[PDB]
């Protein structure tokens, strides 16, 4: 059956045909929805076979050639690599339409109105720790482009048969340090304790501040991880301070400019990449909302409130709420200030509103999970709250993976 | 572990099983395939019926801890026996009260669920006439609005039979203000109230011209025509809205009326099918000052708001809509709490649904809840709910939609 779609805001229905191309199952069954869990419980030739013909299919229909020679010559090549090795490997271009099939596909990006434009950075002739680390600072120049940001994927070699991954531990090419202290509490950033406790344990010279960028471990197969400091010109980071309130500066907050993530796999025709880093540029609630606000993030809120004066007492002087927009709002302005990319909750819903109309005269459908793109503060504020959306598996696909320890 | 949905709490890192859902006997709209848990309405009797009834007997009984006994096994054959010749069957008093409250404590959509235990259940199954309906709701108007110390309180009509029409109330809720189109095309009032507000006036209502007129009832006793009835305008606690700090606010002449109360619901209990038991509580303020007030395709005062506070409306990224939103809700609680009328700000509302979720964890090993709908419409992950995985499926007892009358 194909599931009815309605905009709430407008009275507009479409329906999802797309859903039907979906080949692995979700969470939910009939009997209950699962769908704001945000990972699965879960976590040979025939098969990988398929997988592959249906993505060279995929590719030889997007430059237009389907059924051409090119076409059934390139699908004999991948039958007879399988049929012999029990795997195969993709051509550049097959990669790059891959990389940017598998953002199209994700279904908790609220930015995919940028699917189309996506530098990729071929690095499947690596072989060390020290090649890793070289590859990830162009990619990190390359991104960051003096503020110019834009996006990147960088894909290091596929998994293979008999041997370890190359990965990346950490879970984002820039995060701060976080630091457990005795009496209990955390020193910078909450989420980070176990990653920089690792860091520590292979020989890291740790700091003390709030803002200290944690350094890569990265490992190439069956080997122990290796540490490389990043160095401090290549991370641009952007002090926070607020366009009126002139104490805001003095709190010294500050945050980096390049999101991007290093743990996920990507997963194209059947094989996956273990190490495929990517990055575009920050929604400003990512890290006005959450990386500041969230209990268990640095949890700015009471002392922001507090320097505004706010009546600390009670939830119905809406004192969070207030000093939330506050924080959203000196991130946005010290972003534009630093002339670092950047894009609110608004205009990043209003275009992928425009994402999901493009989506629908093109393929019929898009996957979207409704609780990752509805934005952290103001959801009814922005039109992708009174948009239905259908949710499910495309591939190519990013997917999470175990951490490699 | 147990294959029983894991359930988790981001911000405390705490795990839950849900084993709850083992009890649905009714399927959602997802699959494997593809989840639809964000769709408002997805998609659109004999043996069926006794199954039905004998599970609710069964909860019955439990609830009182009676499950095996004498009075237990009688009352199903009782039932049995009642459906073995009428094609239906009664519930007992306590038997409804029991189930309403179930009712209530299964609906996934609702956060205000801590309170579910405390509900003033009116029989009316009594009622035979239109006339009747109306004095039933004004009494529990009356009653539910205790002058400002809201209570909850249901009212149940008769139910569903075979081969009679149902008892209707065509107002989706008991208050709602009326939505007058115009030439122009624009609505004065309430968009979401333009059809019933056009069917009112068919049904011989003179309407007014306001932004905020009180509807009337339109009333439907089995198979006659609905009848119109105007609520006394001193049976309808309004609150004009103020603002605590900025004083042109009072000027804009914004109200809203104190008594929420859905109308248009069924209430199936055992298989029978009450299609007249309007509810009530109280509102959580984002209800009035996020979405009646804000949404595009309400009252859509944003842009307004934000001129008189001389925000940059020309561009998204000075957070206008964000910091008139937060002003409009502030509004909204400060009104009702010097006016003395029960109100719940989301913060406190959704703190309170946390401890819902674990008193039912403990009584009942989990509880369905609808994400989308927990979750304020504001400041999300300002609330713990946002951080909190939720299971959705259906029980019975259950509120459902049904077609409108018409
Ligand atoms: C163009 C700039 C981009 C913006 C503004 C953007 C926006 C976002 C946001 C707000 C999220 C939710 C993040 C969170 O809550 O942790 C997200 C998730 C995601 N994005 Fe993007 N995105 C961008 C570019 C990209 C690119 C280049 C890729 C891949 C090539 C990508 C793939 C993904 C994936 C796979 C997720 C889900 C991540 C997860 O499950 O943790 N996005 N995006
Ligand atoms: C005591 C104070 C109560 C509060 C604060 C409250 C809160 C809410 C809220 C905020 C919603 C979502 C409203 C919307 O977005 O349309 C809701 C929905 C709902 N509540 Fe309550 N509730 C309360 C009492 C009740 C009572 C007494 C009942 C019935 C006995 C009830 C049953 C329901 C049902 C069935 C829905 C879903 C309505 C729909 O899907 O259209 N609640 N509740
Ligand atoms: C590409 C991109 C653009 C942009 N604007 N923002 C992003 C940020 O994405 C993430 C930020 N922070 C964390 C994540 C990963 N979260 C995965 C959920 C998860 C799974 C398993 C364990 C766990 F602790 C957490 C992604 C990424
Ligand atoms: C009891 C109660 C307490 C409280 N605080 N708030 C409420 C508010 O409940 C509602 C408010 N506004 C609208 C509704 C009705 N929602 C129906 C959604 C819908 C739309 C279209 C078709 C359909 F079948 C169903 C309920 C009810
Ligand atoms: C439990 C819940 O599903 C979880 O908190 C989700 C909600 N929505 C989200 N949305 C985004 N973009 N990112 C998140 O981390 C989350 N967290
Ligand atoms: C499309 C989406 O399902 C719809 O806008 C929902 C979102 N969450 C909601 N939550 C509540 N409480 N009430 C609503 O009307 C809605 N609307
Ligand atoms: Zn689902």
């Amino acid at each position: 059956k194909f599931p009815r779609v309605k905009n709430w805001e407008l009275g507009s229905i479409t329906y999802d045909t797309l859903c039907a191309q979906s080949q692995q199952d979700g969470p939910c069954t009939p009997r209950r929805c699962l769908g704001s869990l945000v990972l699965p419980r879960k976590l040979p030739a025939e098969q990988l076979l398929s997988q592959a013909r249906d993505f060279i299919n995929q590719y030889y229909s997007s430059i237009k050639r389907s059924g051409s020679q090119a076409h059934e010559e390139r699908l004999q090549e991948v039958e007879a690599e399988v049929a012999s090795t029990g795997t195969y490997h993709l051509r550049e271009s097959e990669l790059v339409f891959g990389a940017k099939q598998a953002w199209r596909n994700a279904p908790r990006c609220v930015g995919r109105i940028q699917w189309g434009k996506l530098q990729v950075f071929d690095a499947r002739d690596c072989s060390s720790a020290q090649e890793m680390f070289t590859y990830i600072c162009n990619h990190i120049k390359y991104a960051t482009n003096r503020g110019n940001l834009r996006s990147a994927i960088t894909v290091f070699p596929q998994r293979a048969p008999g041997r370890g991954d190359f990965r990346i531990w950490n879970s984002q090419l820039v995060r701060y340090a976080g630091y457990r202290q005795q009496d209990g509490s955390v020193r910078g950033d909450p989420a980070n304790v176990e990653i920089t406790e690792l860091c520590i344990q292979h020989g890291w010279t740790p700091g003390n501040g709030r803002f200290d960028v944690l350094p890569l471990l990265l490992q190439a197969p069956d080997e122990a991880p290796e540490l490389f400091v990043l160095p401090p010109e290549l991370v641009l980071e952007v002090p926070l301070e607020h366009p009126t309130l002139e104490w805001f500066a003095a709190l010294g907050l500050r945050w980096y400019a390049l999101p991007a993530v290093s743990n996920m796999l990507l997963e194209i025709g059947g094989l996956e990449f273990s190490a495929a880093p990517f990055s575009g540029w920050y929604m400003s609630t990512e890290i006005g909302t959450r990386n500041l606000c969230d209990p268990h993030r640095y949890n700015i809120l009471e002392d922001v409130a507090v320097c505004m004066d706010l009546d600390t007492r009670t939830t119905s002087s809406l004192w969070k709420d207030k000093a939330a927009v506050e924080i959203n709002l000196a991130v946005l302005h010290s972003f534009q200030l630093a002339k670092v990319t950047i894009v609110d909750h608004h205009a990043a819903t209003v275009s992928f509103m425009k994402h999901l109309d493009n989506e629908q005269k093109a393929r019929g459908g898009c996957p979207a999970d409704w609780a990752w793109i509805v934005p952290p503060i103001s959801g009814s504020l922005t039109p992708v709250f009174h948009q239905e959306m259908v949710n499910y598996i495309l591939s190519p696909a990013f997917r999470y993976q175990p951490d490699p320890w």
